């Protein structure tokens, strides 16, 4: 049926055991930062390089790569045949593009770069990490050389993160935004509507209080909790796969406002369902599983933002907040939704509300595409950060860990990352406004806990293709249109205006 | 230092890989018992077979065998160099004495034996498994005649399981058994010394009351909780290394019977400190950790039997029971020591007291070793079990499911396993009045939780040499001496009487 072609079937045959070792890492990932005893991290570690080596020999072993290369001489093949192919070339392209020798140079100066920046982050002092962001840009300029590009270098960093996205894409899409988006902030932020902050920022709770409600939220959403899914607490939220039937989320309990316990699990959950309605057909397969970056952060901002901060979803939680968190007798819902959507311009990414977290990205890809392209220096990094975030929401960093030292992205060497999280702001509104059309009782649902058919649209437009299209073309396929980043405007003018 | 020799240090090196493929194994089947959610079964089954042949192909890599033997070849070697060549060879030896058609065949005929056994025990028919425990008689000899052997072909499935165990270790220790602990059973069970039953069998209790006394136990016995270890709840408690920093056990609340659950994580408790208490100079090479399932089982029934069911293990936790156990305000601590040793024969083994226990594995033996030496016949190994249970024990099986199907092992086609049980319950015997010797207050130590020395002197004599040595050589160099049976009947002699 799906598969029926020998040298397919051949290639899938030993997929498995390259699919087997990356099963094997999830749960190790997973692991380490959910129930791993503190010292057991450094023979965690040893055994994820030693398999990170091997995966990487299997993928690039000349059996393997002569079978790809063979079935990508062949016209016979189905769109999921091709799918397999396409995902599998990228991969043995992209694998082979750096020398084994930069490889470990990456990897060393990557390691000594975290540690240099954790602590320059902690003693807010840049001297220890600016050097380190010199070897880290050479790097990239290098890989971008290694990975090729049309255009620009930066083409080849972001390309690498987002499967055909171009500079040309990111440019775009923040013009809009600077031009559209940007008025409607300063508007919003003028007239008083909406709040800079609310003191249920301050509510303290005990840790069960909330893992009643979170518990309450994902059972509401039809999470399969112990059948197929996972809720666990770690440091940072986030998501894993460890199958098409086994999908875990994690969460946090800050102790303090529980906004962030809440939202943070409905992202995550958007991840999760994602990665849980794939084809089973696909099982094993390279084609199983979100295409990008992009699209994940897209259904994980549909759920969190499109859903969670909308007054409906804040309705249909109210009773249940009343019920477990005492200091709750003193506010109402409408009290729970001001607080779910306040707006206000700060120097942390990852705390800003929906309407100033975009610019936040558009500054990180600024500082980016000079980088890579230009002969830019570091020690002359932190003032072009601290303009770029005067100009654009008005406040100057007074110390470098509320500027540039705030991400750890950089030390690791994610350049070219930052833009895919504007995409799935962006792309979160687009899709809001397409199921919009083929539910239009779209609010009535979700304040009734009607979940089933807004799942159902998930899966038939995006979520069963897996990663048989590139985003570009799975979002033509599915939504007859490209990213927009209107929609995006829209979506704030309609909710703040 | 340790490791000096250059082909040593390359073997190492190639190990790294397959030592990484087994930490994860370990991880993914911790995992499978204690969080997987149910429907996640058939992927992480697909992994876990893919990591196994994978894991296989490269212990018998042209390149990993050369090295072995090449340094098999040389006479510079030190102990511990020499204890890698050792391992190491006797692991390609096993590995490739099976005909990649045979390993099929096992794996095949094994998977569906279990599950026709698993319904067989559950409905009480020896029918539905008949057949199949003639194909594993039949894959029993084959596999001792492509292992070698010198006297028996039993010798073979026994050395498989316990290095260097041969047929006439296991005759002679059930002699001395037969003759001087039968007789002692005897008397225990007509003088009504001990009790057969207690009344604290039936006493209820709610799961965090019982995890509220073991997680004291093992904080009292110095157990490194969230640092190298952890302790959690699966269907059937077990241990697990996935480092010399990371070992976990589990174990049950069956909600009644609360001697289960203690002496059960004891019991772990014994195997873990062993694993926990490895040589780090041994860190990712095959000299570290247990040498074997004998000895391993001579550490949990060491820290279950000698030390858990001894009357100042009873006084120590008294208190504990009083303040979480609400039923315990009618006992007296005579009244737990009492409970904790009744002895009772019965149908199964699992459940056997100290005393009672080592026939269930005599019988065992018995059948197995005419199984694959002379031409026994399944349909007959019933009727064999049951006079062999009446003869040692004086009861006999009315039902399939006490008797013949109540272990898996069989099924599974673990042949020539069951001894190292009572070589653990033996050398725990054996183990205790030689630190008897080093450490006269013992007793006193063990009511006052000073557990520290115990702790040692257990490294110093067993633990710290890993796999260094054989068994049998293992226990000479520490010890002075084999195993001798008669330990444990004066162990119950100067319990009971
Ligand atoms: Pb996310
Ligand atoms: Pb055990």
């Amino acid at each position: 049926e799906v598969f029926q072609n020998e040298t397919i079937k051949q290639i899938l045959a030993k997929y498995r055991r390259i699919w087997a070792i990356g099963h094997a890492q999830s749960v190790l990932g997973w692991d380490l930062e959910v129930n791993m005893p503190k010292e057991g991290i450094l023979e965690r570690s040893v055994a994820q390089g030693e398999l990170s080596v091997l995966s990487h020999e299997l993928l690039l072993h000349p059996e393997f790569v002569n079978l790809v290369e063979k079935a990508k001489g062949l016209e016979n093949l189905n769109e999921y045949e091709r799918g397999i192919v396409r995902v599998l070339d990228r991969s043995i392209r992209i694998a082979r593009a750096f020398p084994p020798e930069f490889i470990r140079e990456v990897s060393e100066t990557t390691s000594l770069a975290t540690k240099a920046w954790e602590e320059a982050k902690a003693k807010d002092d840049f001297s220890k990490f600016e050097p380190w962001l010199d070897k880290i840009i050479s790097l990239a300029k290098r890989a971008a050389e290694y990975l090729g590009y049309e255009e620009e270098p930066y083409d080849a960093l972001l390309d690498l993160y987002e499967e055909g996205l171009r500079t040309r894409d990111v440019e775009k899409m923040f013009e809009v935004l600077e031009k559209k988006l940007k008025p409607l902030l300063d508007k919003i932020l003028e007239e008083g509507k909406v709040p800079r902050e609310h003191p249920l920022e301050k509510e303290k709770y005990e840790r069960e209080w909330m893992e009643r409600v979170n518990l309450w939220i994902l059972q509401k959403f039809g999470f399969p909790l112990g059948t197929r899914a996972r809720l666990d607490v770690s440091a940072h939220p986030f998501t894993t796969e460890f199958g098409i039937r086994d999908v875990r989320i994690t969460t946090r309990y800050e102790g303090y406002d529980f906004r962030r316990t809440i939202l943070s699990t409905v992202h995550e959950f958007g991840h999760a369902l994602y990665e849980l309605q794939q084809d089973e057909r696909f099982m094993f397969t390279p084609i199983a599983g979100g295409v990008s970056l992009g699209i994940h952060e897209s259904q994980s901002r549909f759920w969190e933002n499109i859903i969670g901060r909308s007054k409906e979803f804040v309705e249909l939680i109210y009773p249940v907040l009343k019920e477990n968190l005492p200091f709750m007798s003193n506010y109402t819902p409408e009290d729970v939704y001001l607080y779910f959507n306040i707006v206000r311009p700060d120097f942390i990414r990852t705390e800003a509300d929906v309407v100033t977290y975009n610019f936040h990205i558009l500054l990180r890809f600024k500082l980016e595409r000079l980088m890579v392209s230009e002969e830019i220096k570091a020690k002359d990094l932190p003032e072009m950060w601290n303009d770029e975030m005067e100009r654009l929401l008005g406040i100057r960093p007074r110390k470098y860990s509320e500027g540039i030292l705030q991400d750890i992205h950089w030390a690791h060497g994610s350049i070219g990352y930052f833009p895919t999280y504007t995409i799935g702001t962006l792309l979160s509104a687009q899709l809001y406004y397409h199921i919009k059309k083929d539910i239009p009782d779209f609010e009535e649902k979700v304040a009734k806990a009607e979940f089933d058919p807004i799942k159902a649209w998930l899966r038939e437009k995006i979520h069963r293709w897996g990663s048989i299209y590139p985003p570009k073309e799975l979002l033509k396929k599915a939504i007859g249109e490209d990213m927009d980043a209107e929609y995006f405007v829209r979506w704030v003018k309609e909710k703040y205006l």
